[PDB]
């Protein structure tokens, strides 16, 4: 009517007589401080908002497209970026809106359901691609994923969700949605009710648009506050790595990993025949039937649920900041819960004309411990390329390296992993006999304990410092920080080691993502201390080097007294 359909030409529904269209003249500045003016039609709320968040907006469609709007983008350095989608899955859903909030201007809202001329998005694509303009985003992985899948290029991101998560230091598992973050840092309550509104129509009501404008311009004010808190916490280095790691993570999720259905259904029939063999031949046997039962039901039966029927690809979900240590986690499916047996990981293959390159660190955790504790014997041994287990064997047995046998090294393995991570000699005994099948005595493990820390004086001093301080706040070599709810000696030792691994892998993915562009390399997976890339077979030897140096250079960034070792192989399946 005169009210509801008043702005139907702009594809807007006036739901409550609370929207006016206005036309004013806006000043436009460039790099040379020159001011040129333009007249723009924008929308505003009749009832003013009880805050200072920019709530006006331009809407861009085919009927009103004013090219001069792109002049707002001239010589800017940051902008709030948000999108509205019709759902959560980038493959099944569409981008309904794109919002860009430039400081001191009403938000520019691209009505994507009512745009069909490519010229309208030109100035948009430039802002996104411009590596010298910061795009402030909330949930950058989610938004970047949609933009990438819709053939939008983007670079330079500051994720307010990553900053808030890092500042929380794993003290809370909830409170990181836009609504929470804005209420905390700005004391403004956004109309979160609009998330459940209908975005699939070619028309939107005024309330949906005021929300799409305010949920994008608020990013400008969150960036200033969060940027300052990051700096005060000395979290810039980690926050920067995490922000740059968004794109490699999107790359992994968008590429997925191809599944060989032949071996899948085959192995399903095989383990199934072994299970039926158990039932028939029975009704050793228990452990066998149970193993095959979990293998079949918990894996062979669940996995097909995630296979893209049209591409035989799995598109897992990588969580950037949901583990205690900062390591990646995955879900739907959880890649680290997939069995390690070569019988099962052989099912994952590269695309045609491509091949996998798989790389691992050998002993990154133990080398990190040596650097953190600054233990002279360990650092010198690593630098002379002496094996750490052989080393400890020579200390325990007092033998020289030529007289050290395999049983000596096996015992030393248990001592190293047990004592480096904070066990006492009693726990060492149980740990050794349980996981290594050694049957050592308390008097022996007591000798191991005293001998270990008598020679590894750096570790002994570091461990004693941790016990005495009983501190709750710990940091990694990237200065990623955590605060414990209560003091645990073994967790205090483990966090800087595991958290530094996270830093190294995440920085390796960032360098790798840049180094692979020349050969259109694809980042596939990151689990534990390994990364998998997929490349055309002709760039095989070139990608082998890129992956190794991306991981070596990352470790070199954090470790100054010890050199990492990368084991790398070229494979046609994940089971190799
Ligand atoms: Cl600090
Ligand atoms: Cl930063
Ligand atoms: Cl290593
Ligand atoms: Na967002």
């Amino acid at each position: 009517d005169e009210i509801t359909k008043k702005y139907i030409k702009d594809n807007i529904i006036n739901v409550d007589d609370n929207i006016i269209k206005k036309k004013d003249i806006f000043k436009l500045k460039n790099e040379n401080n020159e001011i040129t003016e333009c007249a723009f039609e924008y929308f505003e709320s009749k009832k003013k908002f009880d805050d200072d968040i920019e709530s006006r907006f331009f809407i861009i469609n085919d009927n009103n497209y004013n090219e001069n709007i792109n002049l707002i983008y001239k010589d800017i350095k940051y902008c709030g970026l948000n999108i509205q989608t019709t759902g959560l899955e980038v493959f099944d859903e569409n981008i309904r809106l794109i919002q860009i909030a430039v400081e001191n201007y009403p938000v520019i809202i691209y009505d994507m359901f009512n745009i069909n001329k490519k010229d309208i998005l030109d100035g948009l694509r430039k802002v996104l691609e411009n590596k010298n303009i910061i795009k402030i985003i909330q949930n950058g992985k989610f938004d970047a994923k949609f933009l990438l899948h819709n053939n939008f290029k983007i670079e330079n991101i500051f994720d307010t969700y990553i900053a808030s998560k890092l500042l929380d230091k794993n003290k809370n598992m909830y409170g990181f949605k836009l609504n929470n973050i804005v209420e905390k840092y700005l004391n403004v309550i956004l109309d979160k009710q609009q998330q459940n509104s209908v975005w699939n129509n070619s028309l939107l009501n005024n309330n949906q648009l005021f929300y799409a404008a305010r949920d994008s311009s608020c990013l400008l004010k969150l960036y200033k506050k969060l940027k300052e808190e990051i700096k005060k916490e000395n979290l810039h280095i980690v926050n920067d790595i995490e922000n740059k790691c968004i794109l490699p993570i999107c790359d992994m999720e968008l590429n997925g990993i191809k599944v060989d259905l032949e071996n899948l259904q085959k192995s399903t029939n095989e383990i199934l025949n072994e299970l039926n063999i158990e039932k028939d031949n029975l009704k050793i046997s228990l452990r066998n039937y149970r193993r095959l039962y979990k293998l079949y039901s918990a894996f062979y039966l669940k996995l097909p649920l995630h296979i893209n029927t049209k591409t035989n690809k799995i598109h897992t979900t990588f969580n950037q900041l949901k583990t205690f240590s900062g390591r990646f986690s995955s879900e739907k499916p959880n890649l680290q819960q997939i069995p390690r047996q070569k019988n099962i990981r052989e099912i994952f293959i590269p695309n045609d004309n491509n091949i996998f390159i798989i790389a691992d660190f050998k002993q990154i955790e133990l080398k990190i411990a040596a650097e953190i504790t600054n233990d002279e014997i360990m650092l010198k041994a690593y630098n002379n390329n002496i094996d750490l287990h052989t080393l400890t064997a020579s200390i325990i047995t007092k033998k020289n390296i030529p007289d050290i046998n395999k049983e000596d090294r096996h015992i030393a393995k248990a001592i190293n992993f047990g004592l480096i991570y904070g066990m006492n000699y009693v726990n060492l005994k149980n740990y050794a006999n349980t996981y290594y099948g050694l049957n050592m005595s308390l008097d022996q493990c007591l000798y191991f304990y005293n001998s270990f820390f008598e020679h590894y004086k750096g570790i002994y001093k570091f461990h004693n410092q941790v016990k005495q301080k009983r501190a709750l706040q710990y940091s990694t070599l990237s200065n990623r920080k955590v605060i414990f709810p209560y003091f645990s000696f073994t967790k205090a030792l483990n966090y800087p080691v595991q958290g530094t691994c996270a830093d190294i892998l995440k920085l390796a993915l960032v360098d790798l993502y840049d180094n692979l562009k020349d050969i259109n390399g694809k980042i596939i997976l990151c689990v534990h201390d390994e990364i998998i890339i997929e490349v055309n077979k002709k760039f095989q030897e070139e990608a082998l080097k890129i992956l190794v140096q991306s991981m070596e250079n990352s470790a070199s960034y954090f470790l100054k007294k010890v050199k990492c070792e990368v084991s790398v192989k070229i494979a046609e399946n994940w089971g190799s």
